[PDB]
């Protein structure tokens, strides 16, 4: 009664694998955010009564979040850290592993608990992202690529839209994004702020 979701992993990147900057987001594009919030909170409507989605996060993601933002709202989060610890919040959950998150969950949101767990996303940053891309549980790459080579500080830990992975990791068609995701998605390339970036999706054979 452990290992029966699979994970999925979403992330905005550029094309050089960067994903952040002095502890936050190197851009500021407002519709991105409104695509991460309705992926990360989008439960369908037969469901949406008592099922939740998950966000497991980094202790430096939770801390990038602004204060007034977080916990991530509509959603169950929990953070990632090996201290247990001082974090704060507000009846926030934390775990000290990916694994130890989904015990924490799954003993939580139990059957017979009044919320129900529907999908669970890790949402950053690259440190959690190398651990999700080691768990055998996730399956799917919620991706915005972003085509510029933004400054960054910090890179996403495993190159899986490159040639050498491409045997384990497959793009997805756009109609199977949109029907992953339950909305119309836009195609192609949006502009923000000066730069393109488009949705993709991909996948890892369990
Ligand atoms: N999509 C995007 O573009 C995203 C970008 N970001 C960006 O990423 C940066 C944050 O990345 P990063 O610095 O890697 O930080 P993380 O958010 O991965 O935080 C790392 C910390 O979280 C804990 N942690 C992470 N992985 C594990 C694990 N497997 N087991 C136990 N503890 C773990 C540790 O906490 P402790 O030290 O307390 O033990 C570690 O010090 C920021 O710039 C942020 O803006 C974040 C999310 C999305
Ligand atoms: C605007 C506030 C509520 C906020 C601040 C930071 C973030 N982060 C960490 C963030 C922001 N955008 C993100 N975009 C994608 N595609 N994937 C992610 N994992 C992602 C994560 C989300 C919301």
């Amino acid at each position: 009664m452990n290992q029966q979701k699979s994970l999925t992993l979403i992330v905005a990147l550029t094309t050089s694998y960067g994903i952040g900057r002095s502890n936050s987001l190197p851009w500021k594009l407002k519709k991105e955010i409104s695509y991460f919030k309705r992926v990360t909170s989008f439960v369908p409507t037969f469901d949406s009564f008592e099922s939740m989605n998950v966000v497991l996060m980094g202790r430096k993601t939770w801390e990038s979040i602004p204060l007034q933002n977080r916990p991530l709202k509509g959603r169950i989060n929990v953070v990632i850290t090996r201290n247990e610890s001082l974090d704060l919040g507000n009846g926030i959950h934390s775990a000290k592993s990916l694994d130890h998150a989904l015990e924490l969950l799954y003993r939580t949101y139990g059957s017979e608990s009044s919320v129900q767990i529907n999908r669970i996303f890790v949402i950053g940053g690259a440190q959690l992202y190398k651990a999700a891309m080691d768990h055998p549980k996730l399956d799917r790459i919620m991706a915005t690529i972003i085509y510029k080579d933004i400054h960054c500080d910090v890179f996403f830990p495993l190159k899986f839209r490159d040639k050498e992975w491409s045997s384990v990791w497959k793009k997805e068609k756009h109609s199977d994004l949109e029907s992953w995701v339950g909305t119309k998605v836009p195609h192609g390339k949006i502009n923000e702020d000066g730069f393109d970036y488009e949705f993709e999706m991909w996948t890892r054979d369990l």
